[PDB]
């Protein structure tokens, strides 16, 4: 029966309720009970606060008016107000103190994930305070999680006025019968209840969620920790920068703050950071998730040398140049990780900080040739299979869906053996024709990769493996250097190709290297342990890259 | 004969020369003359500094080595070094003290503008200091103005080694004969002189430029103040955000720092800010130059209501939402200016600061209808001509080149009479079929507008004028508000349509409104007085929008 849930902001999606700062201030100030509240509702429908809530005047215009009210209220009450009594001071602190009620938001998200039309109905104001950004960021984060956001000051109506509930119903495209409305102010529930829609008087969150869980018949409480926010491609800002006549790089951008450049591995895409893009943006950074040369909407020239590390890094430098960025924090995974270590070794000036997931920084061996070194590692056999131009391309391109379903698997869902590849004569030789769906990815996400790779195939992507000799000679130019800028290395316990122990010596080249380690995490780190990754990166960014 | 000019960095394009900080430190510290310098060149080709300059070790690795050298040099000299002697301290201050020698850069720019192949040849290091960003930003600004940047630490070679000069010649694709090289270190000039290329020992800039002017036969000194940097479309990062199913907004982005959203007028484009995009980016901001709905690469739906101010503003809010931006400074011109005032009146929370060029904020008249108000102003007659769907479209689209050449004109190049439009039955009725080229724009720039408008024509752009009634009713909702966030209003003396006096009352709605006024400046403000505009905006941004 129910199809939509509407949540109030103050006291429901955000706490502590700003409206509740009036009472707390009275006790603290030994003022008569309810004094500040009376001054707040002085005049009712025709009072300053209602005009404020309807958008007739701004918050800064309202402040002086609320002040006179407090005086007039203390006058009939025969009481004085402290000398440093400041309404601006009072609300500034209350507003900034108000945080998102995560469990309430989580419940909204769940209901929405299960087909519910969600909305926010709140009496609010046009905030033009010097500190408005705080409220802006909070609304910015909530907004994306709901189908609709109905703000009183925006629609000229305010609860309890029944007209706004009709507006709600019309916006929702649902009859009262199929709508549950949560509010902490009983008065606001009556109008909704009269229309016949379900209502929940929200005092304490748990109780409120128990009623909500009961009435909707969906688990909302004591539910498992959910996956972080994953962005939708069509809702992202897409950027394109031509770094060379035939080479254009594509990236998705979100957030403000220090620039953080994400560099995916093989055979992935910017979408491989879908879980950290919103998280890092949310943490105060300007995220630039790349489509590395050879992938997605980025150019994919056929020439092998177009993908040697030196060229790839120059291009990323040019990328910063064209965007007018003197630096960016570089965070890479797999092949992208190799690239950031080198960005730091050859262009320290442009790297604010560097971080790699799984991919350890290993210096070139002045003596042993790349081919030799690689043959000395059974698990790296597959890299030899990628050498001959065209072969690997045919196998990986034959059935894209199969390709990504076979590759993108958790540590214990494996179906491939990177060690017996050349021997087997292929990468999927003894792999299912129709692999099951990895717990890490949905059928939709798999198809996103599928469509991205239909554009350029695996030639460009595979070419990254075809410059061993060139990359070796280039890297040798840096054997005398050291990475002295902030650096983070995150190892993945169950990554059987890029094993943790491979990074054990890194300290010799990065003295102040900081670390991170994720257990029971395979090679596809971002997808596997998104929550751990975000927490590790954000912690690191806030302490070493933000300064 | 000459075809290329190569400039050294330290002492030529940047001053004061960092290399010259060694001597100044010796005097200040009463140390033996040349002591610090000796420690700097200790070992010659095999010394620490040469390895540093060749990219073998990083600057931070070099510091400790330079320290030991200073000790060893003071030992043979039988002298001690102050207790708080710090090489890091010394170079940090020197490096950050080093600024771009504007007159030298200006000369390079001129030569390049006249067909010269320009380049930078400098012995430098991989800077991994905690303060590297300073040098990064300086190189970031210089880089774009030259065809090539040859850094010693990047090519493993260093002056005076003749091999690097051959590398230079090869990179330049020019024989010695047609190359002039400027350096402040005589030793570095000999190798070049031996190959036969012209050389200039640069002590003082003026003298150096006199020699350069003489040898190239081009005015480089005492030359007029040049136009600020104007960006090239193909070198910009292009962003696209879908704000609604059928509406995608395009923008050009440059720089880092607070977000600054530029909103052009009618009938323009993001390219109308070509002169301020680099300037504002350079001043420490992240510039987002929009293609306003209905223009360039932004969507242009046919429906008239798709362009009423309320919808246009909601879309810009969504634009910020999708980009993960809680706020942006909004700077608009002409119709874009009208839009920012309203962004500030209805979404103060999202506007960090607001600024308008030419377009004054005028509140709706509760009594007089829009049509009536507009008819009461002879100069606004043209707005009536734009009402009938299709008419204005035909005239403006008939000959695009003519359209923009006729419109984009300085205060004293006018050929149109906005006042007798309806009477004349057209906008170009008594205008040249082949207007001359305005001093404000080149034939190329005119063609850029031409190609942009070939995509959607003037329907969408003209639709901005077709929502008077709707915009009026919407604006009436704000008659009780005031703009209390930082606001800037820049009037243009010779703008005969958006006249300065039209903004005289603005203070009544924006008490703390700051102002700016550009003399002998027409309607096309950005194009007309780019230098004045940049200076006025940057000054305002740094004091009111940066905080
Ligand atoms: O998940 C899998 O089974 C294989 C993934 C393929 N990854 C790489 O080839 N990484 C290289 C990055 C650069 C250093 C060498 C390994
Ligand atoms: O340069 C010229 O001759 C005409 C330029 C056309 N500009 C406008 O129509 N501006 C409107 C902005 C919104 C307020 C009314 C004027
Ligand atoms: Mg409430
Ligand atoms: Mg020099």
């Amino acid at each position: 029966t129910l199809r939509a849930a509407v949540f109030d902001l103050d006291g429901v999606l955000a706490l502590p309720a700003v409206f509740g700062v009036l009472g707390r201030t009275e006790e603290a100030l030994a003022l008569p009970r309810g004094l500040l509240n009376d001054a707040f509702q002085k005049g009712g429908p025709e009072g300053a606060t209602t005009r404020l809530m309807k958008g007739e005047i701004t918050l800064s215009q309202w402040i002086p008016l609320m002040e006179e009210n407090c005086r007039k209220c203390s006058e009939t009450a025969k009481v004085c107000l402290p000398k440093n009594f400041s309404i601006k001071e009072i609300f500034d602190k209350a507003i900034s103190a108000r945080k998102i009620n995560r469990p309430m938001l989580q419940a909204a998200l769940m209901l929405r994930k299960k087909g519910f039309t969600t909305a926010i109905l709140t009496n609010t104001w046009l905030d033009d305070r010097a500190e408005r950004d705080g409220l802006a960021q909070l609304m910015c984060e909530l907004k994306m999680h709901f189908d609709f956001l109905i703000e009183s000051c925006q629609v000229g109506m305010v609860k309890p006025e029944p007209q706004i509930y009709k507006f709600l119903l019309d916006t929702l495209k649902a009859s009262p019968s199929e709508v549950v409305f949560l509010d902490d102010i009983g008065a606001n529930l009556k109008p909704a209840r009269d229309l016949g829609m379900v209502t929940i008087l929200v005092q304490d969150t748990d109780t409120a969620l128990k009623e909500l869980e009961k009435v909707t018949g969906i688990q909302l409480l004591n539910t498992p920790a959910p996956l972080p926010t994953s962005c939708n491609p069509s809702d992202m800002s897409h950027g394109y920068v031509t770094v060379k006549p035939r080479v254009r790089l594509h990236f998705v951008e979100l957030g403000s703050g220090p620039a953080v450049c994400l560099c995916h591995g093989f055979p992935e895409s910017w979408y491989s950071w879908r879980y950290q893009i919103p998280a890092l943006a949310q943490a105060g950074y300007r995220v630039l998730a790349m489509d590395m040369k050879g992938y997605g909407e980025s150019s994919a020239p056929p020439e092998i040398e177009e993908y040697c590390m030196e060229v790839l890094c120059k291009e990323m430098v040019t990328f910063l140049d064209k965007l007018g960025l003197s630096q960016a924090v570089f965070i890479g995974h797999d092949w992208g990780g190799m690239l950031v270590w080198y960005m730091a070794l050859f262009y320290p000036e442009r790297v604010r900080a560097v971080a790699s997931l799984n991919t350890p920084f290993i210096p070139a061996n002045p003596n042993m040739s790349p081919l030799e070194s690689i043959k000395a590692n059974p698990v790296f056999d597959y890299q030899l299979y990628f050498q001959e131009p065209g072969v690997a391309e045919a196998e990986l391109e034959q059935n894209l869906s199969r390709t990504f379903k076979s590759l993108f698997r958790a540590s214990d869902e494996s179906v491939l053996s990177m060690h017996k590849v050349c021997e087997a004569g292929g990468l999927f030789v003894n792999s299912p024709e129709e692999p099951s769906l990895s717990r890490m990815v949905t059928e939709e996400e798999i198809q996103f990769y599928v469509q991205q790779f239909k554009k350029s195939g695996f030639r460009g992507p595979l070419n990254w493996y075809r410059n061993m000799e060139r990359n070796w000679k280039w890297a040798c130019k840096s054997l005398g250097r050291k990475i002295l800028i902030p650096a983070l290395m995150v190892t993945a316990e169950k990554d059987f190709v890029l094993v943790p122990q491979m990074s054990q010596h890194m300290e010799d080249w990065i003295p102040h290297l900081k670390r991170g380690h994720i257990e029971d995490c395979g090679h596809w780190t971002q997808m596997d342990k998104p929550t751990e990754v975000n927490q590790i990166l954000i912690k690191w960014l806030d302490s070493d890259a933000r300064n």
